[PDB]
DNA sequence: CCCGAAGTCCG
DNA sequence: CGGACTTTCGGG
């Protein structure tokens, strides 16, 4: 079974103009986990677009088809894509795409993919369905794969006075502990990001309880102006 | 325009 | 460790 037509046509176009030169310093930004064609932000959006502006964007049938096509691609610069498209079906997005969307964390893995679908797609899904975080999240921090790690602590980034304190505090109690610089930053993002909305609690949390050095260092870059560094 | 959000380099 | 500085991206 032939490339879906959609797939081919942007593979076409973003290979028509790549760019060798950028290309080596982006990849190398990614400490060359992936390939890049050298294609930056602004004008992979517009190559897009005017893929979509051909061929119209596909129907709903082929969402997850055309994802998983691009997700196999060598180039980063199609999982980037992959994530503008999703973006482009997110009505059609629910509570039973948990797995599909799961399955994307832990493939092709990195910080880029892995940030751009925890707080915004899965963000959304438990906002709606908090009744289905505890048949997820315990899994993921059970298992030996860091991005599920740190998915269970970026879900919430977004939620601001939605936030659930006691799940949050809890789950970073489950990996303070963790040696990994990807899940002490995340732990150290997520309770600065928390601290905007409120500052008392975060403080409160990381003046009494263990968390890495980093960790706390990130999450307290802003609020530490509030109350002050004791001599 | 601005500000706030990985990478290298240094002490 | 933790700060200074880097480039890119999202967004006010
Ligand atoms: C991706 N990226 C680029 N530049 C910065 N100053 C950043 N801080 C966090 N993440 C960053």
């Amino acid at each position: 079974v032939p490339m879906h037509p959609f797939v081919k046509a942007l593979q076409e176009h973003f290979t028509a103009h790549q760019n060798p030169e950028k290309a080596e310093p982006m990849a190398r930004y990614m400490k060359n986990h992936f390939l890049f064609l050298g294609i930056q932000t602004p004008e992979r959006r517009q190559l897009l677009k005017d893929i979509i502006q051909i061929h119209t964007l596909p129907d709903q049938k082929d969402f997850q088809i055309i994802i998983r096509e691009l997700w196999d691609l060598p180039e980063r610069e199609f999982q980037a894509a992959a994530l503008d498209i999703m973006q482009k079906y997110k009505k059609h997005i629910n509570e039973t795409h948990i797995p599909f969307l799961e399955e994307l964390i832990v493939t092709k893995s990195w910080w880029d993919s892995v940030d751009s679908i925890v707080p915004t797609f899965l963000g959304d899904i438990f906002l709606k369905h908090p009744e289905l975080i505890s048949a997820y999240i315990p899994k993921w921090i059970a298992s030996d794969n860091i991005w599920l790690q740190r998915a269970a602590i970026l879900f919430q980034l977004k939620y601001k006075q939605k936030m659930d304190e006691e799940l949050l505090f809890w789950i970073i109690g489950q990996l303070h502990s963790s040696k990994e610089f990807f899940i002490q930053k995340a732990i150290g993002w997520v309770l600065r990001e928390y601290a905007k909305t409120n500052p008392d609690v975060v403080w409160e949390y990381v003046q009494n309880n263990e968390l890495a050095p980093l960790s706390k260092r990130e999450a307290i870059k802003h609020i530490k102006q509030n109350y002050g560094i004791n001599n």
